[PDB]
């Protein structure tokens, strides 16, 4: 028990990794704008249940490499960070755990190498197999230019309307959870529920102040520019992904959302239904009056859904 | 048999495809400076043999659209062809045949998408693992910046050294040929004997006459730049490929290649150690006195092994 931080250089980068545990390894992987602190309270917990939980800061983030350039940030680079870091780590293979954009990475990830990714673990976003159409695409062509927030996060000024970050990570960490008020949650095609609005005060207790506070630190520091590069890189990134058009997840999987995350209007679809795509699914979870940030919203019950997945998978494994 | 084409809209782009018989699908890829036509020998005894023989023009190539960025000349571009080639054919998987780039792009493909490519059958470039370094760095690091080829092809002006396809299409038959004097056949590290001198006199009689003429037409109306840039996108593709770095091809493989091809000097691996990449690897050949163009050097040879290989791969 207990946490260590080190620097790793992989793929001609710098990852900052935190760790915990020992047995089977755990890859962690988060999303916009957060970072490697979000997962200590599932480490812990896979930790003591006997496992190597691993988490860094992804490219972008933290105390690892931001490159200006935001044709850097697709899912063959952070797949290629990921593979770097299990052989500088000397590991065969291990699962993976995804939220937000490192949810979309980490399926990405599975697809490209099973050999090493054995299982994922997907947070808020649903994997949907690749299509004919990105999204920005069919966002233009149906007129949702100015309504579609991925269109306001790849301006370049994105940086600047999100680096107040004493302002902007609690209000991002409140109106897209599940506490803020029927109504007025963000909305990923309503430029007034924006992502970055002021919070109205304190944050509800699911929140835990020392991962509030780490998170704004860290982002005073660094700012946004290589977290928004994310969306940035997904529409150049759809000419790359092509060969994976049809592909399908065959290794286990298991999802978890919560109902009142924003982000469902965009996958209208059922957990029944996620099966196309992910026929290795072992399970899913829809959490009532949980938001966006699922893992510290139900924090205990993320930490346990993990725990009784990953050893249904070392089950599967042997 | 019976060999017809057409063209594809797939991957945002235009494919130019032949195709000949009925069966399981096989996909031919080819190289640099080629065109599909170069399978039509081994297209027609696969076809008779119950086979469907499909070998497009890869992209930069012949009636293949061509477009300018280098960056788009990357096996994830090649590859997302190809899965859009079989999805408008509806075809549910393939055996890949690939020479030259196309062998180096259907290794990369076979690794991206086992469930759609089940077999590979590469001629002249073994798959190696993606390591720590790009050939490019070990040429750098080692001092052979002015002997490597590829820097050569890389440059711009490339375009205008090939352009005059009468002269360049039968200087490159015959000098990375098993015909060509040893000693003077091309070498990937001499500067002094490139791919590009012209011919001395006609070709080889295995050079057959309709292959050359078609290749010759083609690339006097399309010019090199198309497949140039594939040498163009291998550097950057480096960056893009760190996914697969230790990665291995578990499908069913087979391997031919030419004892005097010059690109036996940047693969110094025995075919008993190219099992290490390729598992599946069911057996290597290395063909005396045939050079590069195995499929046309030894045609009724590449016909029969690969006949051969896909009743195995068929059976299994």
């Amino acid at each position: 028990g207990g946490v260590k931080e080190y620097d790793i250089a992989t793929n001609g980068i710098s990852l900052h990794v935190t760790e915990q545990g020992a047995g089977p390894a755990v890859l962690f992987c988060h999303g916009f704008p957060d970072t490697s602190y979000t997962w200590r309270r599932q480490m812990n917990a896979i930790a003591s249940a006997g496992y190597r939980a691993i988490a860094p800061d992804m490219r972008g983030y933290g105390r690892s490499s931001a490159p200006a350039d935001a044709s850097l940030y697709t899912p063959l680079h952070t797949t290629g960070d990921l593979i770097g870091l299990l052989d500088a780590l000397k590991i065969s293979s291990a699962v993976l755990v995804g939220h937000d954009w490192g949810a979309t990475h980490a399926w990405n990830a599975a697809l490209m190498r099973p050999d090493r990714f054995k299982a994922v673990f997907g947070l808020s976003v649903p994997f949907v197999t690749r299509g004919e159409s990105s999204v920005f695409e069919r966002m233009r062509e149906s007129g949702r230019q100015d309504d579609f927030y991925m269109f306001e996060q790849i301006r370049p000024d994105a940086d600047q309307i999100w680096a107040d970050a004493a302002v902007t990570i609690p209000g991002i960490l409140y109106w897209a959870s599940g506490s803020a008020p029927e109504g007025e949650q963000w909305s990923p095609l309503d430029r007034t529920r924006s992502l970055y609005r002021a919070a109205p005060g304190p944050l509800p207790s699911w929140a835990e102040a020392d991962y509030v506070a780490h998170n704004i630190a860290e982002f005073r520091r660094t700012g946004f520019h290589g977290g928004l590069n994310y969306y940035r890189a997904a529409e150049p990134y759809f000419t790359l992904s092509a060969p994976w058009k049809g592909a399908k997840i065959t290794q286990p999987s298991f999802f978890i959302w919560g109902k009142s995350d924003g982000l469902k209007e965009l996958y209208p679809f059922t957990l029944q239904q996620m099966r196309a795509g992910l026929p290795g699914l072992m399970g899913g979870l829809e959490l009532d009056n949980v938001g966006h940030w699922v893992q510290h919203e139900a924090s205990a019950e993320v930490s346990e859904q993990l725990v009784r997945f990953l050893r249904t998978v070392d089950a599967v494994l042997s």
